[PDB]
């Protein structure tokens, strides 16, 4: 039987790396990622679909969940890997950003967030562990605080401090839950806004307590590709280079070759669903607006190259009208596109950096994408 | 190769009759139902899953398809099929009823209906036929009108006499056109309103022209089901034994198994794949509101022998979230339930004619479904 976690890295190219998490309801094949599956669906995919486009784990939006349906419900019906029908590992965020960026009202103090549903409702760094606990998360995600942007350095640093406190809170609440500790994975958040000595710090102090993978948090918050590729150069070299390296909310394609040339290992995004719903198709010659009237007669598929099941059927033509038109099979088919996409990405990301060729794949990818 | 159009009737009871019609695309086994592909689309579901529920053929709605994306393009494209992916039979309505129903605003004359988008298009025989060719359709529906409801006997009369001069306008636009004539079926529309005589004049009308099927129009539009049954009563042994027998928009399941009682042997409705979305399904028990509370931790599914993918994976619990939630899963759920309870119930419905237990299936799911 598989361990509870297990991340061993196979191929290294600079400072991208591939390889495998083992956890016990599947293994995670990396650079990954992950669909997002928000109030416990990927929208408009069955989760036979989301596997099928060659996703390994999705994630789940406790914020969300905790409202509706509600956690201690979605617990008495077995969890949400019964209640939703994926079988495979799922990453829980912890709350900590949707609750400041969706809520109506929020009370921030040392104990937590107090807000108000969008009903007065907690959050804590213990109640998010036992949140994510009561859905059965497999990797859970500490409880912290996304530093608005841009933030000056006082106010960084006292909410990167914060957040290290609240990370220490949140390790203790996941180790004291017997079949939590047993089962589940937990990941520390780093923060500390664009400053590299805050970054430091906030990197020590995660591995002083100790984790079983590091995400780069407090970014993808309105800095700009530039920006966010910089902090990132000095920001994932501070992490411990034998547990994986998490950069959530990323991204576009291109954000997503760059941060692995950086040294990331697990995305998530809600870029191909919501755009996908929306009307963006990506392919490998950059995104196009299937809306477009150019597309109203066009035979091909979304993408000439694309192997999903949608670009083997339907035309540009019939995707055009669906959208159009409103229709839910316009979503159904630009979703299971757009994901396909994504994981054909990451694939072509995983089999070039063991081929020690992902420098060369990263260029041509951004010559044809931006052409 | 199979026909171009064959009806065979392998067995009876009563009324009732259960058999195939083979054409070009497919065997239709009978008694039917025809899941609505209003725009190119079956709501909610890909083919490849309308098909899996066990239907034979879709229908296709003129009206909606002139408008957007209209016939022209579909025809340039390669025609409904290729378009949307389906490649067995398809039934298209003639845009006679749904001119009326949905247009802004109409002006009707001899020569056809003039109308506004809801624009100013045109419908008559002509033109129907013509459009109905450009889609490709198997089955192409006469332009007819549907008498509104109540009716006197004088405009019952003179407009089942105009929908008979327009029958016989069908007739000759399908016949002139030797590809649609040589691969395509024409089915004629019955009209009278509930009054026998004028149904029998429209009988007699009807078989005179010569259709390879005949429909009972002007029905489910207000009259109730007692007066849908005494009509069918008289109506549907005025039509030819030996050819289908087709009533559109029709209905709930009682009404599907009283209809086949009278010799109905097709059917189509909105009612499993709209209703679906509106949460609504169908069990052996009667309907049910998925959104009511009651469902909120149901760990069954919807049904408790229906064999369809939903039932063999989901809850009532998981798909109330769904729907309550707004989410595009919860109405593709619904929807592919919906549509498979509905082949269940023919399949259900053949198997018991060809054993010449009809008879007794109808009372105890009548008893069953009412309880
Ligand atoms: C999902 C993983 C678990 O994350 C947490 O529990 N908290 C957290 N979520 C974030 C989400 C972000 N989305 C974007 N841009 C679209 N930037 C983000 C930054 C953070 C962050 O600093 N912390
Ligand atoms: C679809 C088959 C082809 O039908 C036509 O070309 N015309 C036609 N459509 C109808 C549709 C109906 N829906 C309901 N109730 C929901 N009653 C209906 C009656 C008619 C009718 O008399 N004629
Ligand atoms: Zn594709
Ligand atoms: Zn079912």
């Amino acid at each position: 039987d598989r361990p509870r976690f297990s991340f061993s890295i196979a191929a290294r190219e600079g400072k991208a790396r591939t390889g495998t998490i083992e956890m016990k309801r599947g293994v995670i094949r990396t650079p990954a990622f992950m669909p997002v599956g928000t109030a416990a669906t990927v929208k408009a995919l069955k989760p036979e679909t989301v596997r099928a486009t060659g996703a390994d784990i999705i994630l789940g939006n406790t914020y969300h969940l905790m409202l509706r349906p509600g956690a201690e419900r979605i617990a008495k019906l077995g969890g949400l890997h019964s209640f939703m029908g994926w079988d495979r590992p799922i990453l829980t965020d912890s709350g900590g950003y949707q609750v400041m960026s969706l809520s109506s009202l929020t009370k921030q103090s040392e104990e937590g967030v107090t807000f108000k549903s969008h009903s007065r409702h907690m959050l804590s760094p213990e109640r998010s562990i036992e949140i994510q606990h009561l859905l059965g998360s497999d990797i859970v995600m500490a409880f912290d605080e996304c530093t608005p942007y841009p933030a000056t350095p006082s106010r960084a640093a006292s909410s990167m401090e914060r957040s290290m406190r609240w990370a220490k809170r949140s390790r203790d609440a996941f180790d004291s839950r017997k079949e939590q500790a047993e089962n589940a994975a937990l990941f520390g958040i780093q923060q500390g806004s664009v400053f590299e000595n805050l970054r430091q710090q906030s990197a020590d102090a995660l591995a002083e307590i100790g984790f079983d993978g590091y995400a780069v948090g407090g970014l993808a918050v309105g800095e700009g590709q530039d920006e966010m590729f910089r902090v990132l150069d000095f920001s994932v070299p501070m992490l411990p280079d034998d547990k994986p390296h998490y950069l959530m909310g990323v991204g576009k394609p291109d954000d997503i070759v760059g941060a692995v040339e950086r040294g990331i290992d697990m995305f998530d995004c809600v870029l191909p669903t919501r755009s996908g719903r929306n009307g963006q198709a990506f392919t490998w010659d950059g995104p196009i607006n299937i809306r477009n009237a150019r597309f109203s007669e066009d035979l091909k598929p979304l993408d000439s190259e694309c192997h999903c099941a949608v670009c083997q059927k339907w035309s540009r033509a019939y995707i055009h009208h669906l959208i159009r038109a409103g229709e839910i099979l316009g979503a159904m088919l630009m979703t299971e596109h757009n994901i396909a996409f994504y994981q054909q990405l990451m694939q072509k990301i995983r089999d070039s950096i063991s081929e020690g060729r992902f420098s060369q794949f990263a260029q041509d990818f951004r010559a044809r994408y931006f052409a």
